[PDB]
């Protein structure tokens, strides 16, 4: 079972030790550090982590002495803080004297604006604000994963819109296939969780029961997906039989769409030969709700894309849509599902509509690219204390090391605000008390044990439209 | 509750409706393909998945309802395999029949060799070969993580060596600090577990659970960790007590080592005015086993390591060691643990060797570069099917992608084998089986829901060591 004693870094547990003694209060904040694109970020993910392991009952006597023998190894010393631990058993029943406040999930932030707080509401506590950084900071990955899917949405809108003249579909054009590229089956969940933020197409399962869990849809579900082949389903008919394979395959799923890897031995001679000959009766005779969808998986990303569309589009009827852009006939589609990341997929879109091809004809699955090729410094997400009490006066506190300004934080108590213009800024040095600039958009989302405001997938969605959506 | 039946990549449920009709079994092998940089990979981690997820009654008929409403919704249609997996609960009393043969964990295996195998061991379970696919190849991180640090441990190794003419500490010189920047807990256990299978040094609680619970050590624990500052502990005294903060937390910690992050405002001050002056009375009386351990975090990793040392070099009584190289006295050393990985790991510790600096001074930690920044890309795993049985016939399947010979897969049953100069070679085509290459190496370590042969973490470690260290 989780115990919140043993989920923090090491040194942690020796910090209760190091503040200054009569500190009262330890108030810290996370924001997504400017850095001398990703302007703006999609704050998502904290409630999440304030359910599955924040709230309720949290201690136990029994989790006390299980850290306590842990540490005592781990150490080879005694530093532990029984007392600390044993105080908020016996006087809070276990729950944490912690408040949290935080921008509504889904709402989109320019870098460098608080986007929740922290803070212990017992003086005994002071040293549970910063013990529980490391589990509060993972919030970094929902963050990015749903900020970089939705940067890939706005290129993948963009395009569209300029070779097409609308935006239909545009929430299939991403699919998630990154459930085996990542590191564990937590993180599969948590990351699937967040593209669907965007996008409605997915192969990571995992997504759909955190999202039922810990936020809600007014659907049955969040994403979606449909068959399609793997290599060992064509491969297993043998090297002499693909077309058997490909023939059985869009045949067992003639009224849906259906994915078909086609890359096993020669991707051109199955799109040009196969597909374009031999087969080419069962694709025409196909449904406009049911298109076969073809997929190379190897070679130059945007090569390999160009000549399959070249090669697709000689042997079928394709026509010119009102932009001018090439479009294959309703029942024929085309997915690329290798080497997809945020640059490839601009240079493949941006590559097709120099060749005069419509992003109607193509979708994206990207899985380690998506899902795992991010890190916490790609937004530079970052937890600091601005504001402590000692010895009953408040004090503002921060770093600013010399040889980097990118590292400075923010100093005091702070509050994020509209500005005039409609933008957002954030107020320092308890500032917004002033009340010069309107609300504070944090709310209290947990306090003493307790998640006090929550968020719906729905609403998430909601806040985390695009721009041109909206339009 | 964990659910197996919704723990693999959606159209991976369609499949047993493509396999060509009367197979009977599926047959597939994990690898990391080969393509001058990670040469071989520890294997490592199959253990952990085979216990948390593959083991005993995985299959219940509260879960197949489960997928089945679910499924239903995500493919808007009834696709999934009811019966299936029906049959297991009812033949197996859910035990999953499927037999995995892998080699020992620890091991180190040049790439482009087989790892593991999987096959079904019932003609009905056909298709839950590839079912199992994703969650198997969840198997690449731990392996990555493994195989990265260790790589990171021969540079420090051939370093250290060099400057100081022992590997004294070597097991110490890099330490996991990536608990806050990996993606999730269950990651942060996983990846904390790995690095732990070349060193001892790390802040990432969740490994020491992880290795209790799935592999087991003979000491108490496989990892330690020391007293240390954070930013907060220092910039919560005021911008104008940083020396108040230093002399509170060394006097605390007087008698074990004590790492305290010196960049709040100013290293370079810190190091030559507070630690080197103001406080130096409380440094230089330190015990050669509680040093103090300076902590730069930020600017150019190299070029402040080198300026702190120099720094220290001249506030602190230095000696020249027996191959020649500076080093600090045994109550102070350094830790870099910003901007570390493989490649500033390497930077770092040539151009102290360059400034004459001994690697006996100083000790990395690594967050993110050690359990974030890496993907399955990396050492290329994958998993494929080589080798069916359909209508009684056994066929060698594989992949070729014309514009891509890296991506060809192996061919029918494998097996591993010793070459005559101690090697390792993979047969294809079950050539094992001719016996030329004596005994296949791959053990069975999963059958019919049962693990069959495991290892213990200390094992492991052995399997995992240097050369140098043999």
């Amino acid at each position: 079972e989780f115990n919140i004693l043993l989920a923090t870094d090491s040194y942690k547990v020796t910090h209760y030790k190091q503040y200054p003694p009569n500190t009262s209060k330890v108030y810290s904040y996370f924001e997504c550090r400017e850095k001398k694109k990703y302007e703006e970020t999609v704050f998502y993910g904290l409630q999440y982590i304030l359910n599955k392991y924040l709230k309720g009952k949290v201690v136990t006597k029994e989790k006390i002495q299980e850290a306590k023998d842990v540490y005592k190894e781990h150490f080879q010393d005694d530093v532990f803080n029984e007392k600390g631990w044993n105080y908020i058993l016996e006087k809070y029943d276990g729950h944490l004297p912690i408040e949290i406040k935080a921008v509504p999930e889904g709402f989109v932030i320019p870098r460098g604006n608080v986007l929740f707080t922290v803070e212990n509401t017992d003086p005994e506590c002071y040293w549970l604000t910063n013990w529980i950084e490391t589990i509060l900071v993972q919030s970094w990955y929902p963050i990015t994963v749903a900020t970089n899917s939705r940067e890939q949405k706005k290129i993948l809108a963009k395009y569209l819109l300029e070779t097409s003249g609308n935006l239909d579909g545009l929430e299939y054009k991403l699919h998630d296939f990154g459930y085996r590229g990542v590191s564990s089956q937590e993180t599969a969940g948590i990351g699937a969780s967040a593209h669907l933020v965007n996008f409605k197409a997915t192969d990571t399962v995992a997504g759909l029961a955190l999202i039922k869990k810990y936020y809600g849809t007014k659907d049955p579900v969040p994403g979606y997906s449909v068959p399609a082949a793997e290599h060992s389903t064509i491969t297993a008919w043998g090297k002499d039989h693909e077309k058997d394979a490909f023939e059985h395959i869009v045949t067992q799923f003639s009224s849906v769409p259906v994915s078909v890897v086609s890359d096993s031995y020669d991707i051109y001679n199955a799109c040009e030969k196969i597909w374009g000959e031999d087969l080419r009766h069962l694709i025409v005779s196909r449904s406009t709700q049911a298109p076969l969808i073809i997929r190379p998986d190897s070679g130059n990303p945007l090569d390999t894309v160009l000549k399959v569309l070249e090669i697709l589009g000689k042997k079928f009827p394709v026509t010119e849509n009102s932009k001018g852009y090439k479009l294959l006939p309703p029942y024929l589609r085309v997915i690329q599902g290798d080497g997809v990341d945020i640059n490839t997929l601009q240079e493949i879109v941006e590559g097709m509509k120099q060749k005069m091809w419509s992003i109607e004809n193509i979708a994206f699955g990207s899985g380690g690219g998506l899902l795992q090729k991010l890190t916490r410094d790609l937004l530079n997400c970052s937890f600091k204390c601005s504001y402590v009490v000692t010895n009953g006066l408040g004090i503002n506190v921060f770093k600013d090391p010399v040889a980097d300004p990118n590292k400075r934080s923010k100093k005091g108590r702070l509050s994020l605000h509209r500005t005039p213009a409609g933008n957002f800024v954030t107020l320092e040095e308890g500032k917004g008390d002033l009340e010069e600039y309107g609300q504070d958009l944090l709310h209290t989302v947990f306090k003493n044990g307790k998640v006090t405001k929550s968020y719906s997938f729905d609403e998430i969605r909601k806040n985390a439209q695009l721009n041109i959506e909206l339009e």
